[PDB]
Parts: structure tokens; sequence; C-alpha cells
């Protein structure tokens, strides 16, 4: 893949990703839930809210097939990744480029943003998973 899809890929698994992190401890969780009934969460150290969001996208790329829809609620994650694909058309640098490294090997990728905490089913589910034991209120 050298460019992102303009619309969702029909028949491709859709991963709803999210992350949460504790400001003081830097412990966080990154995870996904998909429309094929799969979920994964990993616990991370020395991380941030922004970094957990990128780590979640990494997990979705790692676990998905060659065509994949990924739905994030992170302005930062979408912005920073998009700032890459258009660029070749400083912070979390390694992780961003590792995501790009995964992206180019896919056949098709649709990456979309949705607003957090607005009752989007998949998004609410993954938010509940990653914030458990991480986000107080
Ligand atoms: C509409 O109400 C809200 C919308 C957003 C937020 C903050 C938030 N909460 C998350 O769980 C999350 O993943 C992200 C993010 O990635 O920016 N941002 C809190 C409320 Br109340
Ligand atoms: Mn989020
Ligand atoms: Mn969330």
């Amino acid at each position: 893949m050298y460019q992102l899809e303009k619309e969702p890929i029909v028949g491709a698994e859709t991963f709803y990703v999210d992350g949460a992190a504790n400001r003081e401890t830097k412990l966080g969780k990154a995870g996904y839930v998909t429309n094929r009934g799969r979920q994964k969460v990993v616990t991370l150290t020395d991380t941030t809210n922004q970094k957990t969001e990128l780590q979640a996208i990494y997990l979705a790329l790692q676990d998905s097939g060659l065509e994949v829809n990924i739905v994030t609620d992170s302005q930062y994650a979408l912005g920073i990744i998009t700032q890459w694909i258009h660029n070749w058309k400083v912070k979390n640098v390694d992780l961003v480029n590792q995501i790009i490294e995964q992206l180019i090997k896919k056949e098709k990728v649709y990456l979309a943003w949705v607003p957090a905490h607005k009752g989007i089913g998949g998004n609410e589910q993954v938010d509940k998973l990653v914030s458990a034991g991480i986000r107080k209120v």
C-alpha cells in the first residue's frame, strides 16, 4: 500500500482501537475490539495517552489481514500518521515509523476517526477495556 483508502473496505475486518494511560505512573493499556468478535489488550510501561493510541494501531496492523479498516478516536494518532503518508507522497518517532513500516506491507488500509464518548459501539467497547484499572473517572 502507498496510499490510504478513501472509504471503508467491504468485507475487511474493522478494528476499533483505543488507549489509556496514567499521567503519573506512565502505565497504560492499548487494545482493539473488532467487528468479527476479537479483542486484545496489552499493558505498557513508560507510556502516555498519545503513545497508547499509536500502540493500539500497531496491534491492529499486526493482527489483521492484508485488508483492514481501523477506527480511531485519537486526533493525534490520525494526524501524525496522516502527516506521514502525505509527506512521502520528533516525538514517538520510532513508533510512528514502525506503524508506517507495517502500513506499506498491507494491500489496503482504511483509517478513520470518530469522536470519543459519543456512543459508537465498537469505540465504547474498546474504551471500556483500555481504561479499566487505568482511568479513574
Ligand atoms: C464527549 O465526551 C468526551 C470526549 C472526549 C473525552 C476525552 C477523551 N477520552 C478518551 O477516552 C479518549 O480516548 C480520548 C482521545 O483519544 O482523545 N479523549 C472526554 C469526554 Br467526557
Ligand atoms: Mn482514544
Ligand atoms: Mn478512550
